[PDB]
């Protein structure tokens, strides 16, 4: 029932197990069939624009896909298939300009309360089992007052649609340095940049004695254990820091900002917080990791759950 134009999407292994619905390939060169009840695209990739306009003009709704928050062993830039996808029938999680399906799941508190025991169980497995979106980095080993500043991939869609850009990165690091005069500043490069497939926002940062550059691929939770507080623009690292029990200052508008849990600096923070309301950490985790994300079994490709994928990711 769902039409897909993107060959890249069409090509995702076990895609049909993620969508839980029949899917069919559509061509831009002919009308959308009436049978199609929705059109699915990848986030806001440039390829999504033409299918979005088509769907609008035929009155069909758009579904936006993206990788899950526990995705795979190696990076997507290296061609590793995903073990989790998100499926968003309202917007997409990283677009702060309007509600996403994730935002409405967070606000459905009753539905998150029903999952609190699974959420606590999975949260513990992630923090003490040292898990993250990617899971091939080795644990970190090595002053005690450390401020973590998180770099990202240049022009990533979670920055642009989270109302940020190069300025918020410069402002983030100047704020980190100025608000913690005696702390040591640690700038973590994104693994895609370390893989040489992307560039960072601090490409031309000059390191000092107080500003140390961490250009090593290390697992988030292990590095977080040595940090006092975290500064982000929009990175998923920010939510993982909250799971580690660390304070988080946000300079863009990611999916986990403006719920009452983060020190939000974006100029439109008050507007977004008014729309979102309040939420607990466990509500956010249940909504995002258990309800918004879908999983497949890594050995069979059949529909699965977070716990099965966490288990299979942990022995490697
Ligand atoms: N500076 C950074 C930024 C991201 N990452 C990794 O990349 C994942 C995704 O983060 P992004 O939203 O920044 O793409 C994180 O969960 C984390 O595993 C990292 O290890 N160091
Ligand atoms: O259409 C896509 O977006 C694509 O083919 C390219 C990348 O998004 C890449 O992540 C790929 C993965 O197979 C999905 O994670 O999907
Ligand atoms: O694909 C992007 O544009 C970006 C979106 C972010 O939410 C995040 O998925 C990021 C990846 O984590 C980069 O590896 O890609
Ligand atoms: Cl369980």
């Amino acid at each position: 029932g769902i039409g897909i134009y993107s060959p890249g999407i069409w090509r995702i292994p076990h895609l049909e197990k993620f969508l839980a619905q029949p899917c069919q390939k559509l061509s831009l060169l002919r009308p959308v069939p009436q049978e199609v009840n929705a059109i699915a695209v990848w986030g806001h990739r440039p390829s999504a624009a033409k299918p979005v306009a088509i769907a609008k003009a035929a009155g069909k709704p758009v579904i936006r896909l993206e990788d899950g928050f526990v995705r795979s062993l190696d990076l997507g830039v290296n061609g590793e298939p995903p073990l989790s996808l998100v499926v968003d029938d309202c917007g997409i999680y990283y677009d702060a300009s309007k509600p996403s399906a994730l935002e409405k799941l967070v606000q459905d508190k009753a539905g998150n309360t029903a999952l609190i025991s699974q959420a606590r169980e999975a949260m513990h497995t992630i923090v003490t089992g040292d898990m993250s979106k990617y899971n091939l980095a080795p644990a970190f080993v090595a002053r005690t007052n450390i401020v973590l500043v998180v770099d990202q991939t240049f022009n990533n869609m979670s920055v642009t649609y989270g109302n940020a850009g190069p300025h918020e990165f410069a402002a983030m690091l100047e704020a980190a340095m100025a608000e913690n005069p005696q702390a040591e500043i640690w700038v973590k490069v994104h693994p895609d940049v370390l893989e040489g497939k992307k560039t960072g926002y601090f490409a031309d940062l000059r390191a000092t004695q107080r500003v140390r550059l961490i250009a090593e691929n290390v697992s988030p939770q292990s590095l977080l254990r040595h940090v006092s507080r975290v500064y982000v623009v929009t990175s998923q690292y920010g939510f993982e820091a909250l799971l580690a029990g660390k304070p988080v200052t946000c300079f863009g508008q990611p999916w986990y900002a403006s719920w009452g849990l983060t020190d939000d600096r974006h100029p439109q923070s008050a507007l977004l917080s008014a729309r979102r309301g309040s939420a607990t950490l466990e509500e956010l985790f249940a909504a995002a990791y258990l309800r918004y994300c879908r999983y497949i079994d890594p050995q069979t490709g059949e529909v699965s759950d977070l716990f099965t994928v966490l288990q299979w990711l942990q022995l490697q």
